[PDB]
């Protein structure tokens, strides 16, 4: 559920 991009 979060996002990112790491
Ligand atoms: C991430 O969220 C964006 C905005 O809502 C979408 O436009 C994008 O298509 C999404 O990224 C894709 C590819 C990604 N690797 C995957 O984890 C997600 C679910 O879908
Ligand atoms: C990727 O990892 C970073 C570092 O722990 C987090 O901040 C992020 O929420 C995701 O898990
Ligand atoms: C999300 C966008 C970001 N610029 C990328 O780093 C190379 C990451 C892997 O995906």
């Amino acid at each position: 559920x979060f996002x990112x991009y790491x």
